[PDB]
């Protein structure tokens, strides 16, 4: 097991562009396009917000790929995306301490987050950050599942803080 298997099972893999439940337009491993417009939004701001998806799409595969990849490129695009997680976490203050702090099973946990919210978004689990710099690995549990990323993701986020728990990939196996 490792970071990539551990985002595989986490993120999935969809070669033709679909919604998250964060209501964003993806494709592949979890890679983000665009958000998507309300339910209700308007027909019209539903076709230019497809288009919206599919010119960061193209761009980021360099076609015309009309909302649609192959397996190959889905994999491009998600070790690109997990280099930007790494890189992200070594160029944030508040997330590089805790990054270096933590053995290499734990630093996978972390990059699963920050793959899934974001840098930003991370950087703002300060009280969960420092238990975790602190090794207090149950008290940060407890604290990380107090979150709306644990309330509407509750089962790969019950995956992610099982691992910060036990330093182990226990959570992963046997899927
Ligand atoms: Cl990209």
């Amino acid at each position: 097991m490792n970071i990539f298997e551990m985002l595989r099972i986490d993120e999935g893999l969809r070669l033709k562009i679909y919604k998250d439940t964060e209501g964003y337009y993806t494709i592949g491993i979890g890679h983000l396009l665009t958000k998507s417009p309300s339910i209700n939004a308007a027909k019209s701001e539903l076709d230019k917000a497809i288009n919206a998806a599919k010119s960061e799409l193209d761009k980021a595969i360099g076609a015309n790929t009309n909302g649609v990849i192959t397996k190959d490129e889905a994999e491009k695009l998600f070790n690109q995306d997990v280099d930007a997680a790494v890189r992200g976490i070594l160029r944030n203050a508040k997330l590089k301490p805790v990054y270096d702090s933590l053995d290499a099973v734990r630093r996978a946990a972390l990059i699963n987050m920050v793959f899934q919210m974001g840098e930003t978004g991370v950087a703002g689990f300060t009280n969960s950050l420092r238990m975790l710099q602190q090794k207090r690995w149950d008290e940060a549990a407890v604290n990380l599942a107090k979150s709306r990323w644990y309330n509407q993701t509750p089962n790969r986020a019950k995956r992610v803080i099982t691992t910060f728990r036990t330093g182990t990939w226990d959570a992963y196996k046997n899927l």
